[PDB]
Formats: C-alpha cells, structure tokens, sequence
C-alpha cells in the first residue's frame, strides 16, 4: 500500500499547488488524492469556450458545473428567502477542481478586505506576495476586442464619479479613498493606460475599467487553452501518466479517481486516510506527518465531520461511531457571493443599435465580460462597516455581458427573448453578501454530493409587538441583503442613464431603458430614495412605518414588488467559501483546532470572502500552507520569472 | 466478513417483502443490505402526522423527502420541458425505503394496464392475488372523516358520468365498461356503500369515491401509527436489535447502514458484494446462490452499471474498468407521474363559505386526501391506445385537499395566500404520464446521490418545412404531456361547473371558481374544445394551421398561455420506476438478462407504470421475487388470515 510524509485531499485551487511546491521545495513523499482525474485530453475544459456549450452533445446540453462526470452536485435545502427553491452549486472534480470547470476570471480581492476582515498574520501585506505568486503562474490575459459599448459605460461612470467626489460625501459607490479626487475610472482617450484591479499594492479598491483578467494562455497556433490550477501544477512536465512525480517532485504521487472517507485518528493524531479507488475497492493510506484538507467549502467539513470533529451531539445522532474533538463551529459560517440580474434596451435605428452593440461576442480573452468595475457602497446602504468613511470597501463587482441572463421562466414572464438583436446585461454582484449558512452531513458512511447546506438569502422581517425603535435594528440587520440588491439596483439605474448622455456624446443615435426589473418599477425606486432619504427601507416594512398615504402604500408596494426580482432574476454565484474559518475551525496557521496535525488549507479556511472572484484566494491560501507546512518563506520569496512550464500533452 | 445464499439489495417496498418471506419459507442464508437504519423509534416517521412536520425544528423546516438523512437526494439533470428546472426526487433511507417516509396512499392500479401492458404471465389475473397479500399484510383503514365538499363533488361527477353515458359515446373519462350503464360513482344518501378503488376483480377501473386508503394502523390508545415496509415485515418479532432472524426466521441477517458499491463476478455469475459500513470501511459479503437489486427506480440501474452492465462504450468513457455484459438499455425507461395543480375559490357569506370547506383538515386515517376517483381519458385525447374503447384505461387520479398546493413562487406570482380561508386544492396527475427519461452514472466510483437523471417533460414541437401532414402525428406524440395535462383542467373545470349546481341542491349557498391556472384561459380553452374539435392541439403549432383568423391567434395564444402552468404550477411525483424494465433490462422472471444469478426485483423491473400510487406495484414484485425464487407458489397461497404481526419496538 501507500505511505506519505504529507497526505493532501482534494486537487482543487489549493490542493494543486500545495502539492506541486511542497514536493519541490522539500524532499518527503507528497501524496495527494483527488476524487477526479485529469481533463487535459478534453476539449470541453481545455478550450475555454467549452464553458459555454461548445462541445455539448445537443440532446444533453448541460454544463459542467450540471454534470456529476464534471462536478459534485452540492444541493441545499429550500432557501427560506426565496420561495424554496433548491439551488445545486458545483465544486469541480478532477484535476485543479473548480478552476476546471469555472469561468476563469482571475481577482485578487482587493486590499481592504484582508487588511480588516481577516485576523493578524493574514493581513493585506501578508498575501500581497503570495497573491503576486497565483498570479504569474497562471499570467492571465485582458480581452483582445475593444467595444465602443465598453468606452460609454466607463465615460458614463466618470461623470457620476466626478459628482460624488464635488459632493463631499463621507461614502459613495465610485469613491476610492486611495486615489483622493481623481476619478478612478479608466480613460478612453485613444492611448489610455488600462487600470489594474488586482495591482498589487491595493491601491484600486473601487475601480472601473475595460477589461477583467483571464486564465487563459495564448498557445503557438493563436488559440487560447484554459489555464488553471490543474494543468499549470500537475502536468505532463511534473506529473507522469501512473501518478508519480518526475525530477524534483518524484516524492509527489498524485492517485486520481480517489474518493477519500474519512481521516484516521489515534488519540488526536492523524494516522491514516481512507478512499475507494476506481474499482469501487477500499484502500487505506499510511500517514507520517500531517494530513491537509483542500476539498473545497462544501466537503471539507463533511470530511472532518465524518472523521468525529465537530458537533458531538449532532454527529452521535445520525451514527458517527468515533469521536474525536468537539467543536461546534465545524461546518458553520457558510458565506458566497450573489448575482441579481438586469436588462436593458437599446432604442435606435436598427444600424446604430447593432453598431452600438458590436464587438461583445465571448471569446477566451474576456469570457464574456466587457466590464466594468469593483464599487463600494451605496450612500444609502445602513449597514456599512463603522469605519467605511476612512477606508474604501469593495461592496459591488459590476459586470456588463451581451445577451439577456435571466433564467429561462424569467424570459418568458418579463417577455424578454434571448434573440433580440437589442438587450444586454449588467449585473450587480454582491460581493459582501450578508447571509450566513451551514453544513451538515446527513449520512455517516459516504461521501456524497448532498449533505445538509442550509443557506438562506432574502428572508422577510416579521414584526413583534415592540415599540418600533427596538424593531428597527433587528429589522436592519435581516433586510441586510434585500437592501443591498435593491441598492445595487439602483447603482445600474444611475448608469444607464449617464449612459444615455455618454452615448450621444460618442456620435451614437440611441437611447437606454432598463427593462428588467421592469423600468416602471426601478423608476418608483430611485425616487424613493430621494423622498425618504437615509430610512428609506423601513417601507420593507410597511405597518411599523404608519404612513397611510397614497404616496406611502405605493412606495411600500414597489419596494415589495421589486424584493421578487432578486430572489428568482438571479445566478448564485459558485464562490462559496469560510465553511472552516480561522479562528473557529482552524487557527492562524490553518490547524485544525484541536488535533495535532491536520490542516485545512482551501477556501473554507478563509477569515471572510474576498472582494470579487475567489480562485486567487483559494490558490493563495494554499500556497500560505506551503511555508506554514515547511517552516520557510520558500514560496514567498521565489523569484518572479520562475514560474511552472505549461505542458498541454 | 459474512457469507449469504441470497443476498438482497436495499429495504424497500420490495426488498422487505422480499428478504421477511424468504427466510420464512426456506431454510437459505438470506442477507439483506441496507444504506439507512431503522427509524421505529424516529416520532417523525412512526407517528403519520410526521410527514407533515409535526416535530420539525422550527430552524430546519424540511420534511423527509427533503433530508438527506432520511432520503437519497435525487437532483435531475436540466428539464428541457421545464425551464431548465432541476427538481429533485427522493428514494427514503431506512427501513421500508420509500415507504418510511411517503404520504401512504395505497392504490393497486386496477386490472387494464397489467391486462394490456404487462408481457404474458404478468397480467392482472397473474398478480392479483400477490396485490391482496401486500394489502392485508398491511390492511389500510379509510377516512374516519366525512366531509360535505366530498357528497358535493360526488354528485356532480354523477351527474357529468351520467351525460356521458347517454350519448352514446365510445370513450369518456367517467366511462367505465365494467359496470356498463350505471354511472360508477359513490352514492352520497345517508348509509350509502363506498367504492373500493381497489376491489380484487378491477372491476372499478374509473370510479369515483369518497375515501381513499391509508398505510396506517390505530393503536389501542386511539393513537396511529405508520404502516410501512419497515415495521411491517422486520419489526422485532422477527429480526432482533442485531440484525438476526429470530425463530422461523433465523436464516435471515439485516445488515444496516451499508452502503453497497458493486456486484462481483466471475464470468457471468455474481460471487459477492461490497459495502461500506458506517465507520466508513468496505466489506464483502460472498454470495452462493443470488443476488437481488431492489434499491429503486434511481439506483438499481446504477449499481448494475457500476458493476459492468450496460452501455459498454460509455462505461468505458467514465472509467468503468471491469465490464460485465453489454445492455444499452441498462437504465432506460424511466418512467413517473404528473401532478399538475389547480386551485378554486369558493365565495359567499363566510359563515356559508366556512360550512362548506368545513372536515378538510389532514389526519392518520386520509393525510388529506377527500377524494375523489380514477378517471379515464378525455374525449380529445388523441393519444390514447387502440383498444380504448373496448377496455377502460386509467388516466388520471383526481385528488382533492385543503389548502393551496402550488409552490410558493406562485402563489406570490397568482395573489393566492394559503392562508385564504376560501381556497382549495384540485388534482388530475397524469398517471400515464407519456415522457421517457434514462438513468446513467457519471462516474464509477461511488453510489451517488445525484447520477444524470435525464428527464424532459413538456417539450416544445419545433415545425419543420415538411407539409403539415408529415408532421402532426410527430407533434401529436412530442405533445402529448401538455394535450394530456391541458385536458386535466378541463375535467376539472367540468366538475366545478357541476358542482356549482349540486351545492345549492345541497343547500350551501356558495359559488365556485377556477381561479389557477385563470378563470378566463380554462373557460377559452372549454370553448375551444367544442370549437375545433378532435384537432384542437394542432393550435399548438399555429404557423401549421395557416389560421390568421382573429378567432385562431386568439385560440393559439390561450394554448402558448396555458403550456405555462403545467411546467410550473404543479408537483412531480415520487412514482419513479421501469429503468430497469421486465423485457428489457430483465426477462420474465425478473433475472438481469445476460447474467446467471442476478434478479431486479423492486418498482425498476415495472413493465408499465401502475394506474395509481406505486407503493403497492412495488411490494407486488417483491411479493412474486419470493416465489420465482424458491420455485413454488407459497407466497401465492398463503391465506389471507395469517399475517406479519405488529411490533412497535
Ligand atoms: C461554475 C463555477 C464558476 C466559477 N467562476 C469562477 C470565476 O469566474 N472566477 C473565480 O476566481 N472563481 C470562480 N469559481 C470559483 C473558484 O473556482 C473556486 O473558488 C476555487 O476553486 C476554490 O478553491 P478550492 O480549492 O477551495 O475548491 P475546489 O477547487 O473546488 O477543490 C475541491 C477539490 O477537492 C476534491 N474533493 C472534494 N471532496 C473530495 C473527497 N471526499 N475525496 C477526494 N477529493 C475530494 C474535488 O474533487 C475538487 O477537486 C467558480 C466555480 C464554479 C464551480
Ligand atoms: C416523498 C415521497 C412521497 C410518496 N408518496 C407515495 C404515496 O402517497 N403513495 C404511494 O403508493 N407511493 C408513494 N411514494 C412512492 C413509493 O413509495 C415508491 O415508488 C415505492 O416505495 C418504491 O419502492 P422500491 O422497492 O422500488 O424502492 P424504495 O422504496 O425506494 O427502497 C429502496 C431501498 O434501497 C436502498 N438503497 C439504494 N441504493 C443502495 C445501496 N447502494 N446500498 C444499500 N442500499 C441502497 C434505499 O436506501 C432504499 O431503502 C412516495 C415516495 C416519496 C419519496
């Protein structure tokens, strides 16, 4: 059988690199199990445009994150805050997890988050350098197509930026505490130098740009091929076709197709780990120093809680045989990110519509994306952080596609066809979402794709017999996420209508109109917030307002109607992570608390969730591993131009 | 590690008939292989009322089919027919399987569709008497409960199957052959006879009563309590608190909490089978004589597929590395149920309108039911087998409850509260529901949750440029799930017509309305019927019809608006089987073709789905699995008067 020094489970973002550097950089047996294999012999993850359907058999068109040969499964229980609904989030399984499977848009997360969110030791001058590594390995690409769409929008939000800087206001979305009174929206001059959200001082927190950064490379030919955390660490170069390590990694071995079970323990010490090989037979594996869980947010708790760490009187109930240390926090602290839709219409003649519109077909270089920014908060959202007036938050991820991204039912209700020549999308994604969630395993036995995820979103307030103003706090705290959704509603409204100005101004014969959520009803919203002002959002709940006028039932009315759109005009995004944080499951050197030599090195060990996507700070938080494992700023401290050599074959 | 003569997979409705009779009647080594545990001691199961949620956390409101812990969480691939909706679709757990924690309507399915469906030896004269041994092992009581609204319905559904019979035509839905002339609904005078939907000739193949019957048993304290599979057939009278047989049943060994991976074979011919217990490690258990899959409808097909039968190519292409015998059919079929929703309003004085809605409530002895009958098909069906008038078909199952039984989504969408006190709920599902899905795993290692269950429903008919006449009998068949489900609410819609007459000669002095889907759609699409006749669902297609009258866009616009409310506004059911089918994944006497000793012998070896809930259909097959295997009809033969006894613990 096997033996290692350092057992890793689960190749994902994190799992990938610890094993790759940790096998270089030292000379015991890495051994790391991966539930999956690799892909690099298939077209639907290799070329980035198999994201979108490319390679889809069309009588089963799904996509990877829909298909169990691709993914794991992650079903939740019906969502409280919207309707039911069971939602299924993926975790890639195979070589380099998700980053197999996900839409390759790199993001660090920005400066502010890290510098307060997270605890001491993992401050933004902390990762900085580890974040500087993630990147360069991958070297990711901007967008090889300029669209005229993409100049209007960023000249629009300039002119919106320049008037909350005139105002003086303490917070505003467009404000950036770093870059004082200039504006911090990219130029469209003809030579205009592109702003870098992920720079690497942390200086753009709020930021808008032309284009995002993708994990693709440019191969020889002029194709692109998908750059992730699997191929870029456990290729052909390092990794051999049985699994063994080649050169200096040969006391890594990668077992693919291995689904772990449970972590053996003598006393608080990990000895040994289970899997099923692909035979469906039972394999034990030795352990002689530590064993690290990167089985990413979903599973590695189940792994843990499986093992006997968590929940002793939960974990007892459903028939955990052996028990190991308890701590109640395992599993819980569930955090993601969420993305409520908008369309919008253009109005023109039909050349100057299909003129304004042009150049906005995904290819590899932009996936889509054509834009445009990281905000902060809304000057109306109750529920900034205290110190948001002095430091720049990242609150919102705005992003502009071509085409209508609202699920099928919604097109259908809203009377918006994916076919007409003249709808686009933009899409304020919450990036600091408020609902927290949890998870439990329901089964002892196995692995499987769905444990107990509870993660509720849009809850509505239920009002006590209390006076009002001891209502209001509470009701302020659980509105959290309906306000911000709403607000970011808004944030859109504003700009289109910039755009409508911006738009004549670059010699364009259109004008815009926000068409989902209805325009009739975002219209009513933004006025409201005028009328009212700061309480605004006490009309989420109408009967402790006592407002019993025509203008009042109306506003209270709209704010109801429009608390619809968020909950079924939606994606939830596939960013979830915090599941095991810091210092609640782990401590600040990611051990497990309470056992002696196990980690947890993936995103479920993340202090808080990160300003925009997340595969950086997956891959960043295992790449901290490293040292933390080897006692060493190895990987802190090698230099930029050695990077992992590609091998496609 | 243990060594059985038989060996059964899974303690379902089939596997507990099954594994409780052999040991009775034979003197082999019978083990059987559960994933879940026992639940006599779980209130929320052993208590009926817990289906509901009588003991459910207020934090974690979920019923069973929605627990992991209870229930395998069978998410499907993408609904083509839906949206792209993925519902998810339980198998129970435990002890009992699905029985343990479904809603306990038993229902035969009546003579016709084993008559006309099922191949020879497998016809109703065949099994009826392996029906009445599932029934009086259970013995079902019916409603203790009567309501008005139920006389009320009755007596105009007698007065819709009387005009039916008079004019002579050859197929209606109130038509039954078997009892000719006399309308076969239930009388409502004072001491009136009930109808037995599942009397032991099917005679009563369309019939219209006042209760069905339910899985439960009264205790001596008043008190009732679950009858299922589970403490029906393995209580402790018969298998003690270690799994072992007791008495004349001592050849019988239930392991629970093992999660079984794969057949083994040598040649064509099982010799054993490994689990996973719940401390996570993997045994094997030899088999001398058979093996037996009864694991349900989801994942019988599944463990024969991880186990090398099936599609070879594609096995091959997921990683399958011991291939067994070639049968791409292995998991196809799949067949279900389809409830779509309707709701009605009920106006007058409240007082009037309370009366009237007065004994709905949910109890052991209806858990809701009130009603009401099976029905045949409607007359403009186009769909229905050749011989439909010379033999009666059961088509839909007409249901009715209090409450509002739509999703939550849509009673926001419809303004219909359930907390109305003047709404309640009508049922006509589809119970030969025409869609056929397939089951496939998406990888070898593991049984999963979630393998690709592919299942579309109310796919749309796309024209083609052939002339008209090349194409309808193709959109006939493409449509027929939403020509069937359409004609559903227009049986509802009759019955509410008539039963606004018989309420006031009932002296309840109310009206009632189809208020989901809108009043105004059902009543265009009555007219329509009448209109348009037998080719009315050629409006499906509008652009073939070549009918730009204003009368015809009106018609084809009410048909494109009411395709809405099937995907949507309804409930699949848990009826899942037929993917492993008699014919065609196994022969006649339930032996996996291409095998020695290998038997399906749950609800996936269904020829035909039954005409009804599909609990009994299930143990039936049990039932007969017990005699084809011991090659005598012992089970057949067992009289009526000795049953299992009832042990609460
Ligand atoms: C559809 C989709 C879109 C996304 N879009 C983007 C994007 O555009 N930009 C971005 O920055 N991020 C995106 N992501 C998120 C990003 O890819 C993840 O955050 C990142 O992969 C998380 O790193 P991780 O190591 O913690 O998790 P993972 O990468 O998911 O690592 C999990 C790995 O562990 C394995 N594993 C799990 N359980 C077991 C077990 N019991 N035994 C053995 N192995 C196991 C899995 O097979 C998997 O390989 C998206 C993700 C998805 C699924
Ligand atoms: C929510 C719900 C409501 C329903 N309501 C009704 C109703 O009102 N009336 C009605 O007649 N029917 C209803 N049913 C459906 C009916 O109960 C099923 O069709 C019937 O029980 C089928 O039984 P089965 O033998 O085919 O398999 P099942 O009853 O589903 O049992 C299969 C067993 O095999 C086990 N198993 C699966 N895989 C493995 C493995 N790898 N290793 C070990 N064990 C395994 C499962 O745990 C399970 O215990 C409902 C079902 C559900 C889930």
């Amino acid at each position: 059988n096997l033996t290692g020094d350092i057992v890793i489970i689960g190749a994902g973002a994190a799992g990938s690199l610890l094993a790759h550097y940790l096998a270089r950089f030292s000379n015991m047996k890495i051994i790391l199990l991966e539930a999956g294999h690799s892909h690099f012999n298939d077209p639907v993850v290799t070329d980035p445009m198999g994201f979108f359907g490319k390679y889809n058999p069309p009588n089963e068109n799904i996509s990877m994150s829909q298909n169990p040969s691709y993914s794991w499964q992650g079903a939740q229980e019906p969502n409280t805050g919207a309707y039911g609904n069971r939602p299924i989030i993926a975790h890639g399984m195979g070589f380099g997890g998700s980053t197999m499977i996900n839409r390759l848009n790199l993001v660090v997360g920005g400066r502010t988050v890290f510098d307060n969110d997270w605890p001491v030791g993992w401050k933004y001058d902390d990762v900085k350098n580890y974040f500087r590594r993630v990147l360069v390995d991958i070297n990711p690409v901007r967008d090889n197509t300029k669209a005229s769409i993409t100049s209007v929008a960023l000249d629009a939000l300039r002119i919106i930026a320049e008037q909350q800087i005139a105002s003086g206001e303490p917070v505003d979305f467009l404000l950036n505490k770093a870059t004082g009174n200039v504006p911090n929206v990219e130029k469209t001059t003809p030579d205009a130098v592109p702003l870098n959200l992920n720079d690497y001082e942390g200086v753009n927190s709020v930021v808008a740009f032309s284009s995002f950064y993708m994990g693709v490379n440019q191969l020889s030919d002029g194709n692109y091929i998908r750059k992730y955390a699997g191929n870029t660490y456990l290729n052909r170069n390092y990794v051999d076709e049985n699994g063994r390590g080649i050169g200096k990694f040969s006391g890594l071995r990668v077992v693919s197709d291995a689904v772990v079970d449970r972590i053996i323990f003598k006393g608080n010490r990990a000895v040994g780990v289970n899997y099923i090989d692909r035979e469906g037979i039972m394999h034990y594996v030795k352990v002689n120093k530590e064993v690290v869980v990167t089985s990413g947010a979903f599973y590695t708790p189940t792994i843990l809680q499986r093992s006997g760490i968590g929940d002793f009187t939960y974990l007892s109930s459903i028939g955990v045989k052996n028990l190991v240390y308890n701590n109640p926090l395992v599993g819980t602290g569930l955090k993601n990110h969420y993305s409520p839709v908008t369309i919008t219409r253009v109005h023109g003649e039909p050349s100057e519509v299909s003129r304004f519109l042009s150049n906005m077909a995904a290819n590899p270089t932009n996936m889509g994306f054509k834009g445009l920014a990281e905000l902060g908060f809304h000057r109306l959202d109750p529920n900034k952080p205290a110190n948001a007036n002095t430091v720049t938050y990242r609150k919102y991820q705005l992003m502009m596609t071509a085409g209508v991204g609202i699920p099928a039912e919604q097109q259908y209700l809203s009377g918006l066809s994916p076919s007409s020549n003249n709808l686009f999308t933009l899409i304020a994604d919450d990036i600091r979402f408020a609902p927290e969630g949890y998870i439990k395993i329901g089964t002892p036995n196995i692995p499987r794709d769905v444990p107990k995820i509870f993660f509720n979103t849009f809850v509505t307030y239920t009002p006590t017999s209390a006076p009002a103003d001891q209502q209001w706090p509470i009701a302020q705290k659980t509105l959290a996420p309906l306000i911000s959704a709403l607000l970011g509603y808004d944030i859109i409204y504003q700009t289109l209508m910039s755009m409508n100005q911006t738009a004549r101004d670059s010699g364009f014969q259109v004008s815009l109109e926000m068409v989902y959520p209805l325009n009739d009803l975002i219209y009513k919203l933004h006025n409201g917030l005028a009328t009212y002002g700061a309480n605004w959002w006490h009309y989420f709940v109408p009967t402790l307002v006592g407002d019993d006028t025509p203008a009042g039932r109306e506003f209270a009315d709209t704010l109801s109607k429009l608390s619809y759109y968020p909950r079924v005009g939606a994606h939830l995004d596939s960013h979830q992570g915090c599941s095991c944080s810091i210092g609640r499951t782990v401590d600040s050197n990611l051990k497990v608390i309470g056992t002696q030599n196990v980690r947890v090195a993936d995103l479920s060990a993340a202090a808080f969730p990160p300003g925009g996507n997340t595969w950086a700070t997956a891959s960043m938080i295992g790449a901290r591993a490293v040292d933390l494992i080897l006692g060493f700023p190895y990987l802190r401290d090698l230099p930029v131009n050695d990077v992992p050599i590609l091998n496609v074959n």
